[PDB]
């Protein structure tokens, strides 16, 4: 087993978490099993309690577990599936190693963050890093953790003094450490103190970085590289620049230009880590597919424009699995993206009072749209603005992707004004009055990897299509709120069908409407299930649908 | 509220706790009414589940919290009561809020060590002192905050971080830093450097020392004062010392000759304070009767011999308040004490064949003594020995006082002796065996302070006039095994009275034998209702018995 | 726009304003946004010239104006900030036509009261209802017009024609008529003639009522509601009670069980106003708050005693902001208030010369309270006796709020008292004789909404604790007289803190004193900010010092 800790730096937004992510596919571009491990220096136990307006959506893993959303980047680059374990926290492993002496397995002993807790947390490293994550029957060959915060932040203090320790607890050859840090240009000087100051911090835990990673608004003087190989450990080439692009795509192709794996096929000994042929053919493969989409990146230019509807899209970390769901999705019909922002509330009347500019370019921006999302998100500011939005698909015949919230509001709109029943509403928040025309009602969550069953008419579904005619669909689920399953016959008998179901019934998981070219939801995200050679089904049918050949999309996926 | 944070140093040993104690009652003797908390970086929820071979032993509380021994050293020299709130640790605080961010109160909220740790320190310390500790209704003037463990040690971090901030958010002339620390003397010259060390490693958490107090084997000279007083902020009446003195009860005269009250009487502007006409003279007559308790040490010269038999007597801290209960029973009879540290297995007969030294020096400082203690502990090893120190006593007619483990060794030697019932033992630990002759059972704890009833006919015993004749007694408790109630009518009718019971009966508190000068066992421990005025009865009996004038100390009790 | 106009009656006493209020509330549970215009017939052009021996206090708006007390229960029920516009007098609107008249915009035609000034009248009502008084940017959908004085009072002539022209002026269906009047009682007998002249004098004047609202001591008998229904024009659900309870916070609950809403939404047509699913679930979500504050009243017991200190206190209109200040508060706590009305002369020593019985009583309230009060209000009478209430709080450490008047009253109480200046004083009435102990200055007005920063060292305050450590606040000042700032660094020194200041400095604006549980002022008036959900925050220091539990207020508020 090889570890390579990805780490600190001078700031919280610095994107350790692309770095890591590409880190490890590089490593798998070798044939290598890969891993990976966020640890969180926040108190919560998990993700799921904790609003999105901070470290942006919680992302939802096979187990059920409400993760950190940096789990969500390895999953979709390394294709891994990872467990509820995966993101260790200050929460989690303070909450262990209290039950645990509780409990008393420490023998009357005192129990203190050294060793106790920072063997705890060694321990759950070589734990978790042994969970096979691939499809395969194997143990990973390689483990990346990313180490959250800062480094010398009180917050971070036992995770930086259990990785000291881990770095001899197992072996050297088979751990290393790339330190992030900020390089910021002013007077187009390109600064070097803020990382001097960082390697510093990492020295004074005894922590000793093999690869400095800066993250600048250009590309590295040669002096610039040359000051910090001079002050630090490294050499020139373990001084890697990753350089401010749009294309987080082009980050590991942008590592492998500077040399990277070349350092750590030393620095960690992997040639001596045994590979099969079918191994190393399955690893030059996968290389020559992201140099492939990569290359359609830069040589694609026919846009597609999708709004995405939502509250506090100013935020825009909040809709990360949807942006790359999206992205994989044009990817895979050869065409770029826009998104266009929406904020749900401003469509709403109400804004045309209140602040006239912000009313007219948000209907500007759902007019100019070649299709339209609604990508969940609890929460009551802005849902008649998103009804407005399903409304606009439906009459306008544009194509409509509703995913959780987003399904239940079309559910509304279309009872609001195809069934005509003028006050039927979300039992969400109106139920204080206690109405009787509910389209959600309460069914304490469903949570994680579920079966969803088409039901047996559906054959005709571009949504069944897309999924390739096959009877059932696994998908990542997070709600308390479903379709009331006594008003859904009115619906299916108005042509809003509601293509599958749970396997009990009366719990409504995906829709499509007859007669528009793609109006479809999933009570499911479909997002979390999307990797970047495979896309989310439901997605690939919106951005070809937008696009225009859907038809043909669905002719090869037949094959 | 006033408070006086007692701080760090170079080391763990460095005996804050007589400071803060001393420091106290210093306070005290202005009339102020004072409080304190014992703070440990430690993860255990308290003292309890951990080993007395470490920290020395559980203290019980009267709400059967079994907290650290720190707490112990305020209680019997401030007059107070403390409730298991008043020990704080890292296990009780990050339990606190990870069951607090479980249960949501943070609405959401990331948590993070700051500000919401810090945060909830602050908040634990602002609703504790204010807890009423004297037997009064008011609340505290002062509290007393003693950090535990050492600055800058990792496990320390929240508390020297919360306590920062608590500088603020309580006033400037509301919060005073005591800092204790380490000044070693090598080839006589009194070297400095670890305090200056210490000094800045406060400066770097932002907490600057009002006052350094030094622990050296000598008198600072006034080179070693001046060398401390122009490297930190303090004056050179603000460099305190405390020498290395066996009686601890100089240490607040100590205090008192360099000045320090006159330094914190303007620091925490105790002026400005309100006092009534009681408090001052309640005030200032505790301070004389402390002249006199330490005079009387200072003049006292014909020693009592209390031999004490225990496991693990190596190490001494393991029995700080029998020692300390003691030392105020000697006190009130007016007699210098030794203490006999008999480690109880080395009486055993397989010694004289192991190592015949330990053998002959074991059963020679028994012999030796005016009277004998068995002081508890549970645990497996030397309990014959303990069991052959008590048939000495008996059959010798010396003094013997058995707390908790004490009286049951006792018992199970009446057992075994007079009774005559040779294979009569504790269940503890032959029960694998299933045995008849029960003296121990179990009756999944007894804890903190219950109600003692004296049985009808017990008028006659020593014990009970040590009690005023009182009916009823409070005392603190700590088992799980008792003495068989099947059993007790034997001891009983063969004269070994079970002098008191809980209200329930079935369950023995107090036995003495009938026809010895001073045979006596309590269940409960009665070391920690000891205060330096008012000694423990069950002590003050065994003390005098061993100097004789039983029957004076009896006839004094009586007014 | 809905127009909702609550009018007249038999007499002036009729309480109008708390039925006018409660009814505007009750239409907030619909989720519709509502505002509120009070008219008064006489000829002041605000309410800040009249004396507080007449219509109670002046209220402040944020404007600076001071305008009617009833525009207080308007701000405090309906949530809304009001300006100095939506109190229209007789004074007001002459001065407006006449001004006009004289600039000429009526184009030389002779000027009349009809229709001229009963369509500024119009005018005027149609412009301020539109004035947006929520948070929110939205326009009222509904407005509350409180016609003051009796109907056919000469006063009333312009205000009565103008309202029947505005009935057609605007359509039937947005104006509807609630005329409150008066239901005596002789021999038992419920009798109606009252009130069956005041419904013909509305229609005299062509105005026709839609509610007839009676005040009773009693339940309506249903005869007594036929006898009524059957002479007027209203249905039997359409004759209203409002009963003689003193809880002025059930009376919105009274009117909901006589179903009062459910003729409102017909006849004013409210489910034609569209609504947003926020609106309607922040509407409900209101009314259940509203429940529970009022189940909280039917069931809290524990009293907390506030004495109020003050002139003119048979005047108990004079205090109505102080009043509902501390009920909110109260309710806050969980507890049920007295209030203790001290008239303040009666304190002082020559009272008990002059009518011993008035001195022993008034002497007697005060040391009875666990909480006092020093409400403001300008004028020399018994501001001795308002020093005596200051010292006796200082000295007794029982919480003490001195609010404007109040504040400079406890500067000179601790002037006279703690820095022993015998002879300083207001400068507001010694001034003849040039005195140099001045304790009060000239700073023509300080009126309305303004900040004050609290002063940097004031973190320790309960105060600043109270406004959630914010570093500003924004309250109502009205005030010509403030804290000579040559002698605010004695008062610092000494420990009386002037905790914030006015952003220039030199202006004082709220003190804590160290050493104290909480002895507080204030130089605005906090009062005017309290809402039912939201009380006053000095209020609340003071409603909860006096029962205890200020830390968990203070640890409630840091959430
Ligand atoms: N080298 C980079 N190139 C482009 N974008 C980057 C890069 N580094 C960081 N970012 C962007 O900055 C944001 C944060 O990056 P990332 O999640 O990897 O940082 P992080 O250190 O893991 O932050 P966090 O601790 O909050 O998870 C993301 O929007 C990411 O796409
Ligand atoms: N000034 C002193 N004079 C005499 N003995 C002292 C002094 N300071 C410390 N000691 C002794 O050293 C031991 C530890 O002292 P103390 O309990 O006060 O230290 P501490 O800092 O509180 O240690 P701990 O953190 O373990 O509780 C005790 O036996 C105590 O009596
Ligand atoms: N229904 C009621 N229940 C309880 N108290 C009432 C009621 N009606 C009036 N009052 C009380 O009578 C006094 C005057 O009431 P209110 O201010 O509402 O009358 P008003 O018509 O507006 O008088 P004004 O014209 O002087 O403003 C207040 O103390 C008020 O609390
Ligand atoms: O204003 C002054 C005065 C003096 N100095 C002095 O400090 C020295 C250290 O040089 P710098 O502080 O400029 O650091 P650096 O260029 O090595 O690092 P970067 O932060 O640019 O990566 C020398 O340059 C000396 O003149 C300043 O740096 N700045
Ligand atoms: O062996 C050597 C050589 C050089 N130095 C040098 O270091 C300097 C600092 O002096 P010290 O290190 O002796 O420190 P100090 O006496 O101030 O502190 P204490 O620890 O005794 O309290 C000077 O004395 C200089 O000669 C040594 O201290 N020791
Ligand atoms: O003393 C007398 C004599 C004659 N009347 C006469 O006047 C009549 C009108 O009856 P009332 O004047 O009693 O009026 P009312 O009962 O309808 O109204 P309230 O004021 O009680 O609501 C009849 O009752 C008739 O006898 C009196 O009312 N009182
Ligand atoms: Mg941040
Ligand atoms: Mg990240
Ligand atoms: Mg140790
Ligand atoms: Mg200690
Ligand atoms: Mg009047
Ligand atoms: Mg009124």
């Amino acid at each position: 087993m090889k570890y390579v800790v990805v780490s600190g730096g001078v700031i919280s937004g610095i994107g350790k978490g692309v770095l890591a992510s590409s880190t490890g596919m590089l490593l798998k571009t070798l044939g290598l099993k890969v891993t990976s491990i966020k640890i969180d220096p926040y108190m919560n136990i998990d993700a799921g309690t904790m609003s999105p307006l901070e470290h942006g959506e919680c992302f939802v893993l096979d187990d059920g577990g409400e993760t950190d959303l940096d789990l969500g980047n390895y999953e979709r680059y390394l294709g891994i599936t990872l467990s509820r374990d995966h993101n260790i926290t200050t929460g989690k492993i303070y909450s262990h190693v209290i039950s645990r002496e509780r409990r008393g397995d420490y023998l009357g002993k005192t129990v203190q963050i050294v060793p106790h807790l920072t063997n705890a947390i060694q321990d759950w490293i070589q734990r978790v890093s042994k969970i096979p994550v691939d499809d395969t029957g194997l143990e990973p060959d390689v483990c990346i953790i990313e180490l959250g915060g800062t480094v010398g932040d009180i917050e971070s203090a036992p995770f930086v003094e259990a990785l000291r320790q881990f770095q001899f607890e197992v072996g050297r050859e088979n751990f290393a450490l790339i330190h992030v840090s900020l390089v910021p240009v002013i007077h187009g000087e390109q600064k070097t103190k803020p990382t001097q100051a960082a390697i510093k911090d990492l020295r004074s835990l005894g922590l000793i970085p093999d690869m400095i990673a800066c993250r600048c608004s250009e590309e590295l003087n040669r002096s610039t590289i040359d000051k910090i190989a001079m002050f630090c450990h490294v050499g020139p080439e373990q001084v890697v620049n990753v350089h401010d692009v749009n294309s987080t795509y082009h980050v590991p192709l942008l590592l492998l230009k500077q040399h990277m794996i070349d350092y750590l096929h030393s620095r960690l000994k992997l040639g001596e880590v045994p590979l099969t042929l079918e191994d190393k053919e399955r690893g030059s493969q996968l290389l020559t597919n992201w140099e492939n989409m990569t290359k359609n990146l830069d040589d694609s230019d026919d846009v597609v424009k999708i709004a995405l509807v939502g509250k506090y899209t100013n935020l825009k970390d909040s809709y990360l699995s949807v942006t790359k769901s999206l992205e994989h999705a044009s990817m895979k019909c050869r065409r770029q993206l826009e998104i266009l922002w929406v904020e749900a509330s401003n469509l709403e009347p109400e804004t045309q009072e209140v602040d006239k500019n912000k009313f007219h370019d948000s209907w500007n921006k759902l007019s100019s749209a070649d299709g339209i999302l609604v990508p969940g998100g609890f929460g009551t500011r802005g849902i008649e603005g998103m009804i407005l939005a399903a409304k606009w698909a439906r009459e306008s015949g544009v194509p409509f992707l509703g995913v959780c919230l987003g399904l239940q509001v079309a559910a509304i709109e279309f009872a609001r004004n195809v069934i005509g029943r003028p006050n039927s509403s979300s039992t969400e928040f109106l139920d204080e009055t206690l109405l009787a025309p509910e389209d959600q009602v309460v069914i304490t969550m469903r949570l994680g990897l579920r079966p969803t069953i088409f039901q047996p008419n559906s054959e005709w579904s571009n949504i069944r299509k897309l999924y390739g005619e096959v009877n059932e669909v696994h998908e990542r689920h997070r709600h308390r709120y479903e379709i009331n399953p006594k008003i859904v016959n009115d619906m299916e008998s108005r042509g809003f069908i509601f293509v599958g179901k749970d396997e009990t019934g009366q719990r409504c998981e995906i829709f499509e409407l007859k007669g528009h070219p793609y109006y479809v939801g999933t009570q499911y995200h479909p997002e979390y299930t999307s990797k970047v050679l495979e896309p989310s089904r439901p997605f690939w049918g919106l951005v070809a649908a937008a696009s225009g050949t859907l038809g043909e999309v669905i002719k090869d996926i037949n094959l």
